[PDB]
């Protein structure tokens, strides 16, 4: 059984710790912010973050970072928990909301006044950036950066209980107004804010900034190995300075690892929001969307999801993605769990003239190559379970009025043409070859109806098509989605709406097999031909729709 992390640097980290006995277990987190619904983008470190705690045997604990007052949502809470269990990830019962720890970073914030590390700044925030300086004009100390501890206790006791108006005080740690890395230069711990939180309501006048309350909250749950991405080098320094004012020991370590942006995608809540306002999509759910919640709609699998993380190599260096390893991760592991079937989209009438009496065909589910590859010498069997080969299929009528493609017949062929065409033949998958005798024409030039035999056996055709009884499939609705976007950087290597692919979104009115009615909601199939599709789960819920997954083959 192959590695569930590839040997990376944080990996090697974390071996050469366990040898030196430098920490027990293994103490791993993600920490979104619940601002928005997690997306494709949030994936890579989760996982990272989630299989390195699995590999070591360690523990992994999800956290809300709600420490913003006026970005946290429940909304955001509910989806990113239930988004990132359907993952696959598993935090069993360390799952935290660092909201829950306001008062623990207040004590810890007394702690620092009182060792004289940390002040009440009440300069005007414009006279802080001034007086902060440059990395070519050292800072300078304001008038208050010399409190006793008295009066900073007082002020910040003060602040919090809301005596003050947001940007009227600060307090920030006493660190090196000179150090040539910015961070240092006493960074803001907290910041006053009279806005409500939705939790802890009217409770909380200030709120911890990032960096005081993130290295405090990886402390107090014992993470030993904190990841984040290399935009938090610097900010590396303070996470360091604290947990030594501080004294925590065993203490967290910080390591920066590459960001690893997929293309084609933009995961950008701000322009993401005015898609949906604008309509070019449906909502965040749209299968277009690179949320998960979508993905999961779109009918992609968790299984496929990891996968295409599991592919991603993990460095120090910032790297895009295309999204053909992810596109191929969700069509491979469909390959061995969508049985085929048959459906036909844009359907074309035709009678087969010499055939009296519907004939019962029994066409198995799965491709040789997939009974082969099954690791069980087993298949499976939508509803079912898992079958031996010869059990798995399913019966396919064939009657005297069929639907084929419409593109599968054609009045004007081009050179090489292989399917149906005027007094031509083509073989009708599982059931024989048939040849066009007659057809009718709209004034719209549409052929509306095809007239042929069914032949014998000294019969020959170049090619082959699917196709579903007319009288015994059921009618269905067909959403085909494209990529979003048609561009690898539609926000630029660094109005992105010009940027929109044409047709993101098609419905099509067709049939698909009988067969398909018994079974179960979340049963996936390969449409012959046409990709692999799925109920859509949410049309489902309402008041027979497929949507498609993915595309036979690459398209880009």
């Amino acid at each position: 059984a192959a590695p569930l992390v590839a040997p990376n640097f944080i990996t090697e980290i974390i071996e050469r710790d366990l040898e030196a006995g430098k920490y027990p277990r293994v103490v791993t987190r993600f920490p979104p912010d619940p601002s928005g619904y997690a997306h494709l983008g949030h994936v890579f470190a989760s996982l990272l973050d989630f299989n390195t705690a699995r590999q070591y045997g360690g523990q992994f604990n999800l956290r809300m970072d709600d420490t913003n007052p006026e970005l946290a949502r429940q909304e955001y809470v509910d989806s990113i928990a239930d988004d990132l269990k359907w993952l696959g990830l598993d935090w069993g019962e360390h799952f935290y909301y660092a909201s829950d720890y306001f008062d623990r970073y207040y004590a810890y914030a007394e702690q620092l006044i009182r060792q004289g590390d940390a002040y009440v700044e009440s300069v005007s925030p414009e006279e802080l950036s001034r007086l902060r300086g440059n990395a070519t004009t050292p800072g300078t100390p304001s008038p208050y950066r010399d409190r006793s501890v008295e009066e900073n206790l007082d002020l910040l006791r003060r602040m919090k209980a809301g005596e003050f108006a947001d940007g009227e005080h600060v307090l920030r740690a006493k660190i090196d107004l000179t150090a040539p890395n910015m961070k240092l230069r006493d960074p803001v711990l907290y910041r006053i804010v009279n806005k409500p939180h939705f939790r802890t309501s009217d409770e909380w006048h200030i709120y911890p900034a990032y960096d005081f309350e993130h290295p405090l909250q990886d402390a107090i749950e014992g993470v030993t190995h904190s990841m984040c991405s290399l935009e938090f080098v610097d900010n590396r320094a303070i996470y360091d300075w604290l947990m030594e004012k501080l004294n925590f020991d065993p203490r967290p370590h910080q390591y920066e690892f590459g960001r690893r942006g997929l293309e084609y995608t933009i995961t950008s809540k701000r322009k993401l929001r005015e898609l949906v306002q604008a309509g070019r999509v449906s909502g965040w759910d749209d299968p277009r969307m690179p949320t998960l919640r979508a993905q999961r709609r779109l009918g992609v699998t968790p299984e496929a999801v990891r996968a295409f993380a599991a592919q991603i190599g993990v460095s120090r260096t910032n790297r895009t993605v295309d999204i053909a390893v992810y596109e191929n991760a969700v069509r491979d592991d469909l390959n061995h769990r969508a049985p085929r079937v048959m459906a036909v989209l844009d359907p074309v009438k035709v009678t087969l003239t010499n055939l009296d009496g519907e004939k019962t065909l029994s066409l198995p589910y799965w491709p040789h190559d997939v009974v082969r590859d099954s690791p069980d010498g087993l298949v499976g069997m939508p509803g079912g379970g898992r079958v031996a080969p010869e059990e798995a299929v399913r019966d396919v009528p064939l009657t005297r009025e069929l639907y084929i493609e419409r593109d599968d017949f054609s009045p004007a062929p081009p050179k090489g043409f292989k399917r149906l065409t005027p007094g031509g033949t083509v073989r009708l998958r599982g059931a024989g070859i048939i040849r066009a005798d007659d057809f009718g024409t709209d004034e719209a030039g549409q052929v509306t109806h095809i007239r042929a035999t069914l032949l014998g056996e000294d019969a020959k055709a170049a090619g082959v098509i699917h196709w579903v009884s007319a009288e015994r499939a059921l009618p269905a609705e067909f959403r085909l989605y494209d990529r979003l976007f048609r561009v690898p950087h539609p926000e630029g290597e660094n109005g992105f709406m010009r940027y929109l692919t044409p047709d993101s979104l098609r419905v099509l009115r067709g049939y698909v097999e009988p067969s398909v009615a018994g079974d179960p909601a979340d049963t996936r199939y390969q449409f012959e031909r046409q990709g692999y599709f799925w109920r859509d789960p949410v049309e489902l819920e309402r008041v027979l729709v497929f949507g498609r997954i993915i595309t036979l083959k690459d398209t880009w």
